[PDB]
């Protein structure tokens, strides 16, 4: 099994009130669902990603990332977000991320296609 | 099938000489392998991601993203990159992306954990 | 005078313990000094930037940005950070930012030249 | 004088057709005007920034950054862009940047306040 397979697997909540439900595989796979509290989103969306299944043992976090394309049976926002970050274990376990949200645009509007931000996920709230 | 399922599936090359091999599923799945020409990388790494399988029909690109965790049997760089971007079809087809590369760090070094950049992928070179 | 000239001018502190001392001009100028609690930095560095001197009156924040090149008489880290964000007034006044920190690199290493992060500045601590 | 004071000072053009006119001071100051070919912009805007006036001599680029707040006598877009990058000298001299464009928003919309992109500036076109 992956070192933080147990630590990562489960339900996570960010500062916006969004819900991230993920299963970490022994090989490095992340699969689950994402529900955003904001934006052009309704209900759950598929996510997939990857994590470092053999992280450093020096107190460093565990690198990971995942993607959601914002299409499900209720809604299509013609966009995708990727979160890139690290898992930090312990009593106050966290996933600290930065994200890039790209919308489909014409070539003329591609300069304004991509939003950037940061989400912190915790096991409570 | 997804609108750009055929357009996205295949081999792509970026400005650094890296090779992105991807299969787009009808549902929105991206699976494949990534080989970086630079950095702490050797040979192929698993990737997974998502794309908008029903994009707009107004000339807009197709939003997508994917993740690579930089661990395989040869090397572990304790890091993950996510690419967020859009596919643009046509004779000069492209995937234009921005990326976030997070390394596992201690809490003290988390401020310097994340690199940002941009890759443009084409079907040739 | 600028709408938030009074609100912006002064001393600000971020989550890392860094100190941002700024004067906002009536025209949109930002001038001052920055002292980082982390990284390849010692003592104060010159900063300059700009802010929207006539922001919206709908409860929106006030857009602004500034730059520090990390050279002073004590130290040169061959790098520059830009912070881009907005000022939010009130009892819990804040400047919420995202930043890009570019280091001078060879062309071969340019892909790994730029760090990204986020700082929140407040009037206390 | 700064090592690349002469190299940086002048007129630069990016891939969008925007015009960046800058004077580099011996101390590290950047002052000038910016004219964007795209977005909510008309004519010239004030810019200010900083550069490393004593860069490395190992073939590395010269770190720099600057800010434009998008208010002038013609237009106010309640936003600011910061460019962070490096100057690379030679026959094909370039300023390679990444940028963050923050708009003033309500707290509810702050998650979608910031665009990210990349501009490459050259002395011709």
């Amino acid at each position: 099994m992956g070192r933080d397979e147990a630590g990562i697997t489960g339900t996570w909540y960010n500062q916006l009130g969004s819900t991230f439900i993920v299963t970490a595989g022994a090989d490095g796979a992340l699969t689950g669902t994402y529900e955003s509290a904001v934006g052009a989103a309704e209900s759950r969306y598929v996510l997939t990603g990857r994590y470092d299944s053999a992280p450093a043992t020096d107190g460093s976090g565990t690198a990971l990332g995942w993607t959601v394309a914002w299409k499900n049976n209720y809604r299509n926002a013609h966009s995708a977000t990727t979160w890139s970050g690290q898992y930090v274990g312990g009593a106050e376990a966290r996933i600290n991320t930065q994200w890039l949200l790209t919308s489909g645009t014409t070539e003329a509007n591609a300069w304004k296609s991509t939003l950037v931000g940061h989400d912190t996920f915790t096991k409570v709230k």
